[PDB]
């Protein structure tokens, strides 16, 4: 039952196309929120300079690219949910980076409430709904088990 | 005083000259033996799979990868010792995956022992010597400092 619906499929693509145009600063948002409220986080990214903000990490090179990362495999598992094993071998390795050990496990649930703030802020109040609420969660679940498992 | 003799350079030079051939090899070496003997290093570098051995990593992408960077910060410094600053900023964002607070700082001694230990395999008997030994060490400190400051 880590499916989703087909109505749920296609309610994560019609949001998708909305942060197409603007998809990277889509991610660094979310990557810069996360960092802003989760303070650790400064410590658990090697490339993350502690004596800067959040903000000033943005220009940073190493924070543009981590974005980049992370934001291709989000599209990639959000654009085929149901068919996300089809990436397997090329994650793979993120499993390792992704440990109890290595990374607090609640932090997942921040950065999927970080996700879903930056979502709510691209898409219009008129379209964003329960439903869609509902259909980002469970998505956000099912590429959390692929990073981690 | 962060600076060789001319005397120390022509030394390394030397024994850069006998590395280069397998200086891939060499550098993978010294990670390996790294990890083998800090085991905690599993839990600093993202990219270690603690359910595996240092042996085992070798063969995965990310370990040949590290090593090939740390491996070129390395053959940079050594090969031009007293003019590293030219290296600055491309170093740079180094400082902020070092900290004390990321990367305990005896560690870095740790490191330079493996790197003196592969140095001696590759390097003959006969060639080896107490002022090499001392060249080494002092190389070893620039880069050092290079990499955290
Ligand atoms: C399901 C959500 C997540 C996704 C899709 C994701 C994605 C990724 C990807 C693709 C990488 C490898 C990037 C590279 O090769 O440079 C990575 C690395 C990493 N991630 Fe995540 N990640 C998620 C959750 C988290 C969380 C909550 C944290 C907590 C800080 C985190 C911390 C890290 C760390 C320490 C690494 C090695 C990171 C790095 O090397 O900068 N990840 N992640
Ligand atoms: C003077 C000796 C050292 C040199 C020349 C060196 C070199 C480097 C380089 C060039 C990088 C960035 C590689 C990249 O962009 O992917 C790096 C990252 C890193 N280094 Fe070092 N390093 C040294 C000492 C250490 C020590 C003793 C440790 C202890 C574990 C260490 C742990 C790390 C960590 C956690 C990172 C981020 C590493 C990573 O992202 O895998 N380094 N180092």
């Amino acid at each position: 039952a880590m499916q989703v619906s087909e109505e749920q499929q296609s309610l994560i693509m019609e949001d998708v196309q909305v942060l197409l145009p603007n998809y990277d600063d889509f991610v660094e948002d979310v990557l810069q929120q996360f960092m802003e409220e989760n303070p650790e986080t400064f410590q658990i990214f090697p490339w993350a300079d502690a004596s800067k903000t959040a903000k000033e990490m943005r220009s940073h090179p190493r924070f543009k690219s981590h974005a980049k990362s992370i934001g291709k495999v989000i599209s990639d598992c959000l654009v085929d949910l149901n068919g996300v094993k089809k990436h397997e071998p090329k994650l793979s390795s993120l499993g390792a980076m992704h440990t109890k050990k290595k990374v607090p496990t609640e932090l997942f649930g921040k950065l999927g409430g970080c996700i879903l703030t930056q979502v709510v802020k691209r898409v219009s109040e008129a379209k964003w709904s329960e439903e869609k609420k509902e259909a980002w969660l469970k998505a956000y679940g099912i590429i959390t088990v692929m990073v981690t498992e």
